[PDB]
């Protein structure tokens, strides 16, 4: 019951998807040698995070892993995701006139193989309690855009929405269980979601295949990013466009409230303080 | 000056290089996907080592690195200059020190000293010493002039008096890209540079290795099984796991009641 219908559709569109469902599924989003790229360029730095051979250390039964700090290790990432036209364009329609900017929280590879535990049903805004305590009356915050790296089905645990759940008066009510839909996704095939809406990650049953995603959460220009940036090396940083150095938290933020800025330093441009080009 | 040699220059000729001057190039001896996968192994470790100090280590790398544990102590360019190295009298080698080095802004740069000097019985034999120490000194990141690249003094392995460290501008520096190698003989007068550079680390990963009969610097007992276990005969000798076999007493040496000590203490045959 979660509407995909995404390839010549509108982003408007796709907006007001968002508006009245909380969930849409974005087809072809991502071109399997974009996701072929991203894998490639993402197995060496997961790979070496997780040694399989551990004397006990600290835990053996891995049905998990996830990795962050994406700008760093992946240039595709650095460049292709940060700078999608649809994401940037859901975003502004999403935060709309009383928003005015944005920036990533949080950039994400998730993975989960065979044995991993259902999740409960949730909604993700709740780690902000006075915005959460609003419920559905609540400012949009959170944007989330998970990208599938891998096959997605019911099988290996596709991720399970209650459309509509964004809307509800009280947010201590997740919902039930044969209230939510699975989200099955192919290839690039992204979904988006709000932080006000109920979802949990399924169970791979499967012994044999693990569900991998990329997760790109975005907040508001006045909410604190999940993620701080600052250790990304400085080539690094040079070689990404300034909207994606504003994702990242390296240029001032402009909201239209306060037209002159947020995020300054000595109320001038951050970045170009700290050596970044005009 | 020190010579580069690889692609098309075999192990012999390299070996060659090391009688003669006491050092020597490998170019390009790793694979930059080879340097990645070292990096990012090594980073979490190096980060959680504990006025600001410039100097920095780590070493029992054989617990902390899969790919030092597999790639590195199973490299095949390395063993076979170990072999001609120490030749036929000796027989067999371990490894006594795996460690990365790091040193960024503000490093003094380090008198002349010929590491072998921590033997005095052997470092007073001067240029007619046995060979003891091989040092294979691999660059995981660039190695410049300008953030302090170490400086060698080619054919001062076969001085005769070794209380002559040589002069600063006898010394030849050895500039290497990233992967790039630099073996030498811990007979050799060398220092590292200073770093001046406000904003660069140099970082260096050295294997220390030893004939049988001089013992390690490091202990590996403490590692745990399930990576011992994991890896092959080779590299479990290196880290002092199984028995030498010298030439010299063919019977073996470092044996648990006169049988092999690996098989002895678990491990599989
Ligand atoms: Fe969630
Ligand atoms: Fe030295």
């Amino acid at each position: 019951a979660i509407r995909h219908a995404n390839k010549a559709t509108s982003s408007d569109e796709i907006v007001q998807i968002l508006e009245e469902d909380g969930v849409v599924i974005v087809e072809s989003f991502l071109s399997s040698d974009l996701v072929q790229k991203l894998n490639d360029e993402l197995d060496p730095h997961l790979a070496a995070l997780y040694d399989p051979v551990s004397g006990e250390s600290a835990y053996h039964p891995v049905t998990t892993k996830q990795m962050n700090d994406l700008p760093a290790r992946s240039q595709t990432f650095r460049q292709d995701l940060l700078n999608n036209t649809l994401i940037h364009k859901v975003c502004e329609g999403f935060y709309g006139p009383t928003v005015g900017d944005y920036w990533m929280s949080h950039g994400g590879v998730l993975e989960r193989g065979p044995g991993t535990p259902i999740q409960s049903l949730h909604r993700d805004e709740a780690v902000f309690p006075a915005i959460h305590s609003l419920s559905g009356s609540g400012p949009p915050v959170m944007l989330h855009f998970f990208i599938a790296l891998s096959d997605f089905t019911a099988e290996n645990g596709a991720t399970q929405f209650i459309p509509g759940s964004h809307k509800w008066a009280d947010f201590n009510d997740n919902g039930t269980r044969d209230q939510a839909v699975t989200a099955i996704l192919k290839a690039g095939e992204m979904v988006i979601f709000t932080g006000k809406t109920v979802h949990c990650g399924g169970a791979n049953s499967t012994k044999d295949s693990v569900r991998r995603a990329l997760g790109m959460n975005f907040h508001p220009w006045y909410v604190t990013p999940y993620e701080n940036f600052y250790n990304t090396p400085r080539e690094v940083v040079e070689s990404m466009t300034p909207l994606a150095q504003r994702m990242i938290g390296w240029r001032t933020l402009h909201p239209h409230s306060h037209s002159f800025g947020w995020w300054l330093i000595r109320n001038a441009e951050a970045g170009q303080a700290l050596g970044l080009k005009p």
